DNA sequence: CATAATAACAATA
DNA sequence: TCATGATATTGTTATTATG
DNA sequence: CATAATAACAATA
DNA sequence: TCATGATATTGTTATTATG
């Protein structure tokens, strides 16, 4: 197995820091370099074992969530500099009990929600505003308008995003598109890896189909187009929280902060209350809308979280 | 750890199919007899791992589920004779292959349902047999009556279940009761082991507390109460499936036939449709009603199998 | 001259 | 189902003994 | 004399 | 989220350099 190689991207990234004229050090990128060197023509696995041990040591105070996602970033650097078959792969892992706790906490939190249902009551109020945004001549505007209408995620819809328009018989479909560029896949077997499937949408079909050629043919638009999730995240991901916070300040219900996978949620929320065949359950639809795993019932269970004033209403008249 | 001990149940069973009429030779019994026996005196794990190959060698023409079933068997006649903390327990299980098959397989079948859910078009006269069980004197009738009017396991029914009044502010609840005696909890923490929880009925409580009454003070209802279940299913499991085939054959979706379990799914989907409050989802309200685990959403997903004719009419005209 | 009884066999939650 | 490696339930069919 | 920028820090699906 | 031991996304705040 090789014993020599260099995480190419960590390096390229703190050598951008070193001429950055504001902002934090990047201490954590530089204790992953580091790391990664010393492991250069390391062969003995109790010396492999004392490198993680102090990695591990320096990360104590910080959040399980954390660690958990600082342990990925080590992880993926020892693949990047010496590939999937190197024997540190085995020991720089989370303890189990680590991720076990993860997941109870992930289930609980995910089952307060169930209980507790938000009501979304000016719900149409805020996909007006989306609707609205899609006209925006600020392609960030655009790209939310799409978010709340084709209910894709940020990151697909600015970076990879691929909407066609569906065919209804001999027609084209008014209600639906046909979307491809699935994220967070990692490639599954079962997964919309590199398929073109049928979504549903919030408002006409050739207005949302309209302002996304706006979106990819301006400027900023393609300066996102097949844009890496790192640099989408450090362009666009404070500006765009800022100005979801803004847009929707006033009419987002009360209980929770107005966020862009906020309208994600929704999203789902409303496509079920319109769009669903009456042989399909709600975690079913979910699961096909949001282009979720094969015969994965379980993932939809996170985005259900609102409750429409209108199925409120009548479950309360239903005594 | 002891290396000397008898699984007494096992044996128990086989000694009175000694004097039976008919039927087949209790040839699995007996190999978990014999297994147990050789076992005395063992101690090296060489020798256990030896005879349990031998036992998984005879197995292998079953079905996969049969073998996951008979793991099970053995398991528990080791608990009894040896204890908890006996080595064999380490060799004799499935392997780590066999129970990720399982439950890929099992996930399938369910994903497969909420894809196509069948509609139970004459539920309210499925429905209404039940109720009018309540009134019968045999008291298989009532369980059956109370099955699908409580919702509740037959072996509960039957068994062990204990329903009281439910309390509403100072009066008593009409469309609900308190029960105890939840089976499958495995004694867990989060679980409803030994824990009262109120439940709704599908028909007045006070019709449901007064059948139930009928059916513990009848002749067959002291037998039945405080059984093992495997007792139970020995005494009335065919005779009960029998009579549930014949009270439905011609009201039940064609797609499948009556099952006692039916009832159960049915309960769900007919409670949740009637009294459930619009802060709740139908995975959080199917949980709580069936008794399940804390924070767990997903033994739910199995109960899902029906729609209700009402909700399928405007699911349709919902354009 | 065949059918009730039993436990194996199996699947579900 | 509780727990995430299995158990406790429910559901189906091949054997057996029997005037 | 303080605020824009950056990556750490963190949580969700 | 895909897989059931973790990764790839989204979301929040402490540091830093700077006329
Ligand atoms: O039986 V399952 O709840
Ligand atoms: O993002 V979750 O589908």
């Amino acid at each position: 197995y090789p014993k020599t190689g260099v995480a190419t991207s960590i390096v390229e990234k703190i050598e951008r820091a070193e001429f950055n004229t504001a902002g934090r050090k990047p201490t954590v990128l530089l204790r992953i370099a580091d790391f990664i060197a010393a492991m250069n023509g390391m062969d003995a696995k109790q010396d492999m074992q004392a490198l993680w041990d102090a990695e591990i040591a320096i990360m104590n105070g910080r959040a399980q969530t954390t660690i958990i996602s600082y342990i990925t970033k080590y992880r993926n650097a020892i693949r990047e500099a010496f590939g999937d078959d190197h024997p540190m792969l085995k020991i720089a892992t989370g303890d189990a009990a680590m991720y076990d706790e993860a997941r109870r906490v992930k289930m609980e939190k995910i089952a307060n929600k169930h209980g507790a249902l938000i009501t979304f009551e000016n719900y149409r109020q805020v996909l007006k505003i989306c609707e609205d945004c899609l006209k925006s001549s600020d392609p960030l505007m655009i790209g939310i308008g799409l978010i709340g209408m084709t209910g894709r995620r940020p990151y697909e819809v600015f970076t990879q995003a691929e909407f066609s328009p569906a065919p209804y018989g001999k027609g084209v479909s008014k209600w639906s598109i046909l979307f491809n560029g699935q994220a967070k896949t990692k490639q599954g077997e079962g997964t919309k890896f590199g398929i073109t499937y049928e979504i549903p949408v919030l408002t006409r079909s050739e207005t949302v189909l309209a302002a996304y050629k706006r979106l990819r043919e301006s400027g900023q638009g393609k300066l996102w187009h097949g844009m890496s999730i790192d640099d989408f995240s450090s362009e666009t991901r404070l500006l765009l929280r800022d100005t979801v916070f803004n847009l929707f300040e006033d009419v987002w219900p009360k209980e929770e902060l107005p966020k862009p996978y906020g309208l994600r949620h929704l999203y789902a929320e409303v496509a079920y209350h319109n769009f669903a065949p009456p042989h399909v359950t709600k975690n079913s639809y979910f699961a096909a809308i949001l282009g979720h795993n094969n015969n994965d019932l379980e993932t939809s269970l996170s985005y259900m979280t609102y409750t429409l004033p209108e199925d409120r209403d009548n479950a309360l008249a239903r005594l």
